[PDB]
């Protein structure tokens, strides 16, 4: 080798860049292509490896994050651009990241990080994706793959195979197979790697862990904050097909044959389509998941709940959780009333239309029935309570209550299963007090960043930080995030009869179980009850 840095596989030679991490350094290595370019006429097909390559790769730089519409509610402010792409975009975004420990070790764990971002946005070169801290800190090869997102990664005409659908996750799965074929050469254990992901990212996870197609590729998972059968993660194929002439249609396209509507959308630029995409939604929850995966008998073979509760999926050792507050940014962004700068105290008549919002595929009795369950009726005019209920009703719905569905019913089957529930609300945060402990904002907490003195975290954050490395990493090594025989205390295992699960926050660790149960038999029992007789 005669060098750290350097490294032959089996597309080619990759050459990578030396960084620092707290007074200590690592080696890194940037914009490694696992899949040709999807420009041109491969627009919304499948991807294809690689074409392996002549000389050496310079991997010393983030590569350009994937074509998505970018997010201008608030110009210049932190919380909300951090999420945004930080290089440029192109069609041209099919790279990955290596972070590994130097010097290089044997054959460790790998972790590979899958971004999140609703399917329609997301990159893997943000600053609290930066994987250098978790690399060094824990000793594990930290991979982050990238995947198309919006309609460059999920148009679906089924049927056709010139855009099938999925072929994001196709990209994932892609990024995947080359981390199965050259994690090696990196220092890392191809029989040990851990798919790990947020929001969409943890949906996405979640379809790995179900397809045929990708079970084989990685050995646990981590899913945070999202879950395949999330409301906002999959649609029909007759919906996708549906949506997608619904995009010819915006941009005035031939709609006879799908060769036609595909060949008309290959031509235009990709800032038309960004543009005209929330109009394909049909009316609406708030923001833009126009293209998602889509339950295809393919990556999909049968629909999810049948899937799942047949067992057909990986059976292996799981690790997921949800934030306190997951709904609070959806409301900020999209329900009145609801405003960066003031308290947020919302009116009785500004949560009847609250509801609406967030239950678009609801009548009105659905909405009486979501509004008598979240409503405390010895005092309907508090306007913190109902702002509240809100919040609950829009994280309940599209995050907790899927993902513990999905956890009672992956834990069935599977071989392990650990629970959280993050609950602390960070000292540094930009955002106000009443979105509390938001949606995203334990990934900083996973990725390090609190250990850097630079950002202002506090040192029980610092601990905090350390703690859930460890949680990921220790279970990752291991299928369970507790250390052999350790004096910690211990983060039991979730188990049909008892569902216990933990919280993750500075206090002494408090066991609980029956995650938001009350709540959750609602969304998942009750409510889709009673909208299929009504
Ligand atoms: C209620 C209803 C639907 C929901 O879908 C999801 C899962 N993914 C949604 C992410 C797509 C919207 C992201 C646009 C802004 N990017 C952000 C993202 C995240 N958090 C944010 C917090 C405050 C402001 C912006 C955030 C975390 C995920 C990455 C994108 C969560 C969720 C909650
Ligand atoms: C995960 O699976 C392992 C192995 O597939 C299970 O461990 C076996 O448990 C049976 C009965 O408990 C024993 O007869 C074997 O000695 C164990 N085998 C091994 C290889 O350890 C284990 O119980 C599963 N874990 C969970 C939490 O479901
Ligand atoms: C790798 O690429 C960047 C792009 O500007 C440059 O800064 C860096 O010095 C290059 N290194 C080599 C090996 O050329
Ligand atoms: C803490 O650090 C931040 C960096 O994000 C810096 O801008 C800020 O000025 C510091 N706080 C105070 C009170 O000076």
């Amino acid at each position: 080798d005669h060098s750290e840095l350097l490294v032959n596989t089996k597309s080619g030679k990759v050459m990578g860049t030396r960084v620092p991490v707290l007074s200590s350094h690592i080696s890194a290595f940037l914009g490694i292509p696992f899949a040709e370019p999807p420009v041109g006429n491969m627009r919304f097909r499948r991807p294809e490896p690689k074409k392996p390559w002549s000389g050496v790769w310079n991997a010393s730089t983030y590569p350009n994050n994937c074509q998505q519409y970018v997010d201008e509610q608030f110009p210049g402010f932190s919380g909300s651009e951090m999420w945004n792409p930080n290089r440029e975009m192109s069609e041209d975004c099919l790279y990955l990241n290596i972070w590994v420990p130097s010097p290089r070790p044997k054959s460790t764990t790998v972790m590979v990080w899958i971004y999140g971002g609703g399917f329609y946005s997301g990159s893997s070169t943000l600053d609290v994706y930066n994987g250098k801290y978790l690399a060094y800190t824990e000793e594990v090869v930290l991979v982050s793959l990238s995947y198309r997102v919006g309609a460059f990664g999920f148009l679906a005409l089924h049927g056709s195979q010139e855009a099938p659908g999925n072929v994001g996750l196709l990209d994932q799965r892609m990024a995947l197979q080359w981390v199965h074929d050259n994690i090696q050469f990196f220092g890392g254990d191809p029989k040990t790697v851990t798919i790990f992901g947020e929001s969409a990212g943890g949906a996405s996870v979640g379809m790995h862990i179900l397809s045929p197609g990708s079970r084989d590729l990685f050995r646990r998972a981590i899913l945070q904050s999202g879950s395949p059968n999330c409301p906002w993660a999959s649609v029909s194929v007759a919906e996708g097909r549906r949506r997608a002439v619904e995009l010819g249609r915006n941009l005035n396209c031939n709609l006879n044959s799908d060769e036609e509507l595909i060949h008309c959308l290959r031509e235009k630029k990709p800032q038309e389509l960004i543009d005209v995409e929330w109009n394909v939604l049909p009316f609406d929850s708030i923001f833009r998941f126009s293209f998602v995966p889509v339950i295809d008998g393919e990556f999909f073979p049968t629909s999810l709940e049948s899937m799942l509760n047949s067992g057909n999926f990986k059976k292996t050792q799981i690790l997921l959780g949800v934030n306190k507050d997951e709904g609070s940014f959806f409301l900020l962004y999209g329900a009145p009333g609801f405003s960066k700068d003031s308290e947020s105290k919302i009116s009785r008549e500004d949560f009847m239309s609250g509801v609406k919002l967030s239950v678009p595929h609801a009548n009105d009795l659905g909405l009486d029935a979501v509004t008598l369950q979240y409503t405390d009726w010895m005092d309907d005019n508090n306007g913190i309570k109902n702002r509240d209920g809100l919040d609950d009703i829009v994280g309940d719905h599209n995050v907790i209550c899927p993902l513990m569905h999905f956890v009672n019913k992956y834990t069935k089957f599977g071989n392990g299963t650990y629970l959280y529930f993050f609950n602390h609300r960070a000292s540094n945060l930009v955002w106000p007090e009443w979105m509390g402990v938001i949606h995203g904002y334990e990934i900083e907490f996973v990725f390090g960043l609190p250990l850097v003195k630079e950002l202002n975290y506090t040192a029980e954050e610092e601990a905090l930080s350390r703690r859930i490395m460890h949680y990921w990493a220790t279970f990752a090594k291991t299928g369970n995030p507790n250390e052999p025989h350790s004096q910690e205390s211990k983060w039991p295992l979730f188990t049909t009869k008892e569902q216990k699960f933990i919280d993750l926050n500075t206090e002494p660790m408090k066991v609980h179980q029956r995650l938001r149960v009350q709540m959750c038999v609602f969304w998942n029992q009750f409510l889709p009850k009673l909208l299929n007789a009504t």
